[PDB]
Protein backbone atom coordinates (compact mmCIF):
# COMPACT_ATOMS: atom_id res chain seq x y z
CA UNK A 1 0.00 0.00 0.00
CA UNK A 2 1.93 2.83 -1.22
CA UNK A 3 0.65 5.62 1.29
CA UNK A 4 -0.54 8.66 -1.28
CA UNK A 5 -1.46 12.30 -0.56
CA UNK A 6 -5.09 12.81 -0.90
CA UNK A 7 -4.51 16.43 -3.84
CA UNK A 8 -2.14 13.34 -6.00
CA UNK A 9 -4.84 10.92 -5.15
CA UNK A 10 -6.95 13.35 -6.93
CA UNK A 11 -5.79 13.82 -9.63
CA UNK A 12 -6.24 10.20 -10.94
CA UNK A 13 -9.45 10.57 -12.14
CA UNK A 14 -10.86 10.53 -16.06
CA UNK A 15 -12.42 13.02 -17.72
CA UNK A 16 -16.11 12.05 -19.58
CA UNK A 17 -17.83 15.22 -20.40
CA UNK A 18 -20.97 13.08 -21.43
CA UNK A 19 -23.54 15.48 -19.22
CA UNK A 20 -22.96 18.56 -21.99
CA UNK A 21 -25.98 19.40 -23.29
CA UNK A 22 -28.03 17.28 -21.68
CA UNK A 23 -30.41 19.53 -19.95
CA UNK A 24 -31.87 20.95 -23.70
CA UNK A 25 -34.77 23.14 -23.56
CA UNK A 26 -38.42 22.36 -24.90
CA UNK A 27 -39.29 20.96 -28.11
CA UNK A 28 -39.72 23.86 -31.32
CA UNK A 29 -43.07 23.34 -32.54
CA UNK A 30 -43.44 26.60 -33.73
CA UNK A 31 -42.84 24.81 -37.72
CA UNK A 32 -46.79 23.65 -37.49
CA UNK A 33 -48.16 26.60 -37.25
CA UNK A 34 -45.94 29.51 -39.19
CA UNK A 35 -44.12 29.44 -42.39
CA UNK A 36 -40.42 30.75 -42.32
CA UNK A 37 -39.57 33.95 -44.82
CA UNK A 38 -36.36 35.81 -45.27
CA UNK A 39 -35.93 39.51 -45.70
CA UNK A 40 -33.19 42.04 -46.89
CA UNK A 41 -34.41 45.70 -45.52
CA UNK A 42 -35.83 47.20 -42.85
CA UNK A 43 -39.06 45.23 -43.14
CA UNK A 44 -41.22 43.13 -45.48
CA UNK A 45 -44.54 44.12 -47.70
CA UNK A 46 -46.21 41.05 -48.68
CA UNK A 47 -49.27 42.17 -51.36
CA UNK A 48 -51.53 39.69 -53.28
CA UNK A 49 -54.62 39.68 -55.30
CA UNK A 50 -58.55 39.39 -55.14
CA UNK A 51 -60.42 36.56 -56.33
CA UNK B 1 -59.38 48.05 -62.59
CA UNK B 2 -57.44 46.61 -59.54
CA UNK B 3 -57.83 48.52 -56.18
CA UNK B 4 -54.63 48.65 -54.54
CA UNK B 5 -54.09 50.20 -51.65
CA UNK B 6 -52.15 53.36 -51.01
CA UNK B 7 -49.01 51.94 -49.81
CA UNK B 8 -48.17 49.23 -52.74
CA UNK B 9 -49.09 52.42 -55.21
CA UNK B 10 -46.59 53.98 -53.41
CA UNK B 11 -44.04 51.69 -53.82
CA UNK B 12 -44.19 51.91 -57.37
CA UNK B 13 -41.54 54.21 -58.10
CA UNK B 14 -37.76 54.16 -59.45
CA UNK B 15 -34.83 55.37 -58.00
CA UNK B 16 -32.95 58.02 -59.45
CA UNK B 17 -29.42 59.05 -58.57
CA UNK B 18 -29.42 62.16 -60.29
CA UNK B 19 -29.03 64.04 -57.09
CA UNK B 20 -26.21 62.55 -55.61
CA UNK B 21 -23.49 65.23 -55.02
CA UNK B 22 -25.79 68.03 -54.06
CA UNK B 23 -24.62 71.06 -54.43
CA UNK B 24 -20.63 71.70 -55.03
CA UNK B 25 -18.77 73.63 -52.87
CA UNK B 26 -17.07 77.25 -53.41
CA UNK B 27 -13.77 77.74 -55.90
CA UNK B 28 -10.35 77.02 -53.55
CA UNK B 29 -8.57 80.69 -54.05
CA UNK B 30 -5.84 81.10 -50.67
CA UNK B 31 -3.07 79.85 -52.53
CA UNK B 32 -3.44 83.68 -54.19
CA UNK B 33 -2.47 84.88 -50.91
CA UNK B 34 -0.80 82.84 -48.69
CA UNK B 35 2.53 80.98 -48.69
CA UNK B 36 2.76 77.40 -47.84
CA UNK B 37 5.32 76.17 -45.50
CA UNK B 38 5.26 72.63 -44.62
CA UNK B 39 5.90 72.07 -40.43
CA UNK B 40 7.90 68.54 -39.42
CA UNK B 41 7.53 69.05 -35.46
CA UNK B 42 5.93 70.61 -32.72
CA UNK B 43 5.76 74.10 -34.21
CA UNK B 44 7.51 76.18 -36.55
CA UNK B 45 10.34 79.13 -35.06
CA UNK B 46 10.82 81.98 -38.34
CA UNK B 47 13.91 84.76 -37.99
CA UNK B 48 14.98 87.26 -39.93
CA UNK B 49 17.80 90.00 -39.50
CA UNK B 50 17.47 93.99 -39.27
CA UNK B 51 18.47 96.66 -41.66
Amino acid sequence: MIVTPASIKALMTSWRKDFQGGLEDAPSQYNKIAMVVNSSTRSNTYGWLGK
